[PDB]
């Protein structure tokens, strides 16, 4: 008809539900009816999360809550990078680096802002230097002070609070999915209705009217949020919106996946996600408090879920006949049409990649502020519905195309997942960005090197990110950026910009806390 | 290796710009050389420009505003007064009555306030769907309106800036000013000779220019600002030129200067388009002078009626005053860049000057020139990043100009009602779309210098609300969001409250822009 919408039904209960009712429930708050179903399901082991900074500036600083509040009561720890190990050398799927020249094969994609110079990212001063001889540093340790204190698992606060650089969050899903809950239903009015949906019940227009729970309960609504995860019980079952597999640009489907108790007082804490190349795939590790998740990320054309409990098992010395595991089959891709009708999907149940790069969580917060900036009234104007559709298409295939190139151009060739990896092909918007990297030009760099969301969505693979993994693995330019043999002031004067890296890479190195010291002193 | 050598061909205000921008941003690494015929020359019809003309090009090149201002006759650019272009009538320069008020309209540098995340606008556009207000959009969301209504100056008298500018000056003036910047304090190279022969090589790419004095020049990298010529792109290179006037119908113009008693009406801090028959006509306030021209449609009016029609608005005689007649290309190249020749100025890209674009798409192609610098190998991937660049810069601009008489509500002339029949394109028509839902387009990131940010956002949300809106235009309904945002909507009186002070303010307090000219000389 026309008006507002008046009520929403959100289907789903887990991280992305309590998530979409948080989000709603604030944003609309006093203005609409919002009722989630959510059904009782086999619980699974906290395996971890690793997250993006944003995650409190564009939603908990959204919802009004605290980054102490919501860490505290989720026994978060912290996040200032991904460190990639392994990537770059042959070998059995081990948590230790090997040696690559004279160090380990490790390399980070970290938080960090990468200094301009003379309008010109450092990353193409960097490989003019190394091009050119005059320097043999890698990328990350040369224009970040980050992977000098991430080697010695500095915290990235001090211990009076200063903030010394970017960071995200590590900890388990299902303790903020119930952190949310309690705030959704107790604080902005959210109806938590514990039922399985049975019957969806479509209009001839091919809307959804209502949805019928197995107990014979009937919700109607205005507008319908799918969170039911991989099922898609509204935009896949009941909406029939067909399911884009990936698979042409990404090999790995499943996971096997566990949570390994730690004495941080004998070891401290990683303030990093490990992403530790494998045989047949990638195992991640998110340090918590006292424990860290793990788990095998790997494709079922190359290893059996057999093959790939047994490795990751003997990596982390675990018994493959009695571990406590969760054996996952993912669902990797992307709907054709994220909002269809009056049905939006939100989570698993619109897309999923592997969580090579910590998107999952973003994901959900980055389409549900789409969701409401496109947000309908009950004529549901076309062209809402389809610039959020465009937003969440680009969103993904980005990240897919981003995470591609992690395994298309790493060196490995010993197994035949590493080798297999090559014989796809990149799409056509990533091989131009390959083409424009290896032009020596920056991809998507940022306006400015110094919080508002809208910025940070279109440039969220940025120069910064795409020299850390494609410079990482050893992709590189053919040749230094034209514009510096013109630039001879610049390239004389950035001797004193790596200097400031330097010395900020000492001092921090000499006065930061360890991540464990900061965080018992948070307790 | 690197490129040693350019050759520059063409010496108006495009060329002098090249030299500078590239002799500024290349210094002590390239020998550059201009090479610029006899011409006759033309009078100064007037310039109008953007903010960043200060910030992405006399910046970069180290002049500052005074420099460069003075020693040109400049005068201050607030925005563009749109008039009579909702009412049927002969072209006059006065604006006719439309809904008990005079028919015009500003678009204006003023940034949009955001007011929860959301601008100003669909508050605006919200209130007056509901019927809780009747003032236009500019008035009701802008500062600037109420204060240049009565000319005033966008500084106070001891340079205190109030407002975002721009400005109006006599391009030869500007062209002249960077002939010699470049040549006595970049090393430039200026030849008077006419290029008589083009030579390529065989892969396709230009060997040299011979003059019509025999002279050869050869260069690793030409860049042509030869103008609607196209000596090196389209003539020499062989690349086509795109015809746009499927989307403008305008191809001509009859154009002069015209005197101006500034001390008994002082000086209008706007451009002001005037709609006409078949066109539209330029007013460019300078000092002591303004430039005018009657931008038209060929289709629709002989020069005949042009001249006259213009004439009479400005009161002029037809058989004694100086008049530039013009017919111009509309429209881009295929590609703008193609071998080792780049085309920079009216060479590359033209359209009316209704949104002040024409020195815009000079220092904006520069920019990107020397962001996608090449070596001599020429990487291809440079050259097609470029021209990627140059074409929606330059289509964007078609599209919404196009919009400025689309949307228009005239049906009086054959002009007005064919401008209606014609196509937009679909990413306009997309635009619309998302307009008509309620929906900005292209939201500036923030409300608060940088050109990157500058150029992609070029036409953001302010300048389409601004003109659609001031056509008449408005969204289908309220953005729905505001339906949930109570809080937010009851706030806003005090937002709209913030607009009216400033403007009584700035009124009571503020020079006339003609008394802060003269106190700036
Ligand atoms: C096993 C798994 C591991 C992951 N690990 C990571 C990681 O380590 N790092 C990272 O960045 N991302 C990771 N992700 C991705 C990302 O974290 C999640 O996709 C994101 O949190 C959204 O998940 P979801 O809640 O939508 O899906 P789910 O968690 O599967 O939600 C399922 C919900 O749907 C509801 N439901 C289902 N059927 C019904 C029904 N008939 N009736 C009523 N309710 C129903 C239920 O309430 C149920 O709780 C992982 C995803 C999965 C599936
Ligand atoms: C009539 C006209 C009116 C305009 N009005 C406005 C306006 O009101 N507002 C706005 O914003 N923009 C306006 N513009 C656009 C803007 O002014 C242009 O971008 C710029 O001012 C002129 O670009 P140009 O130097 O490349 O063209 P031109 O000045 O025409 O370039 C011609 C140069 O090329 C040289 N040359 C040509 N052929 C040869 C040859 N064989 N050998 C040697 N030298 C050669 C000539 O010597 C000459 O110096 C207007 C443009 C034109 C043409």
């Amino acid at each position: 008809m026309s008006g507002k919408i008046d009520k929403i039904l959100i289907v789903g209960g887990g991280t992305a539900g309590w998530m979409a009712a948080s989000y709603l429930g604030k944003a609309l708050q006093g203005t609409a009816d919002i009722t989630l179903l959510q059904a009782p399901d086999i619980p699974t082991l906290g395996v971890g999360e690793a997250t993006h900074p944003n995650l409190q500036t564009a939603f908990f600083d959204f919802l009004g809550i605290p980054e102490d509040e919501w860490m505290r009561e989720c026994n978060a720890s912290y996040k200032v990078a991904i460190k990639f190990i392994n990537w770059r050398t042959a070998g059995e799927g081990t948590s230790e680096a090997r040696e690559l020249d004279g160090g380990p094969d490790h390399f980070y994609h970290s938080f960090g802002l990468l200094k301009y110079h003379e309008q010109i990212p450092l990353s193409h001063y960097w490989f003019d230097r190394s091009y050119r001889g005059k320097t043999v540093e890698p990328f990350d340790y040369a224009c970040y002070k980050e992977p000098v204190i991430l080697d010695a698992n500095r915290s990235p606060r001090r211990l009076d609070g200063s903030k010394v650089t970017n960071y995200a969050w590590h900890f388990d899903a299902h303790l903020v999915a119930d952190f949310l809950r309690r705030f959704a239903t107790e604080k902005l009015g959210v109806r938590h209705v514990e039922d399985r949906v049975e019957h969806v019940q479509r209009d001839a227009n091919g809307n959804i009217e209502s949805v019928r729970t197995a107990t014979g309960r009937v919700f109607d609504a205005d507008l319908f949020v799918d969170c039911s995860g991989f099922r898609g019980l509204l935009i896949n079952k009941a909406m029939e919106e067909p399911f884009l597999d990936m698979s042409d640009h990404l090999l790995n489907d499943s996971a096997v996946a566990t949570q390994v108790p730690h004495d941080d007082d004998a070891n401290g804490v990683e303030p990093f996600t490990s992403a530790i190349a494998m045989k047949s795939g990638w195992t991640w590790k998110i340090p918590m408090l006292g424990r860290f998740g793990t788990g095998y990320v790997y494709s079922s054309r190359f290893a059996t879920e057999d093959e790939a409990v047994r490795e990751f098992c003997e990596m982390w010395h675990l018994d493959p006949e009695t571990q406590p595991l969760n054996r996952i089959r993912f669902r990797v891709g992307r709907n054709r049409r994220a909002w269809v009708g009056n049905c939006v999907s939100i989570g698993t149940s619109s897309c999923f990649v592997e969580p090579l790069e910590s998107t999952g969580i973003y994901f959900v917060y980055a389409a549900l502020y789409q969701l409401v900036k496109h947000f309908p009234d009950k004529s549901f104007n076309p062209v809402l519905t389809a610039r959020f559709n465009r937003e969440i298409e680009t969103m993904f295939d980005d990240t897919r195309d981003f995470i591609q190139a992690h395994f298309y151009f790493s060196p490995r060739t010993d197994t035949p997942f590493w080798r297999a990896n090559k014989e796809l092909r990149l799409a056509d918007g990533m091989q131009e960005k390959i083409d424009m990297y290896r032009a020596g030009m920056a991809i998507n760099a940022p306006a400015s090197d110094d919080g508002n969301f809208e910025e940070e969505f279109r440039n969220c693979w940025n120069n910064s990110s795409y020299y850390c993994v494609l410079a990482g693995l050893g992709l590189v330019p053919d040749a230094p950026s034209p514009r510096l043999a013109h630039m001879p002031r610049a390239t004389e004067s950035v001797d004193e910009v790596f200097g400031a890296v330097k010395d900020q890479q000492r001092n921090l190195l000499e006065t930061l806390p360890s991540l464990h010291e900061f965080l018992r002193q948070q307790h």
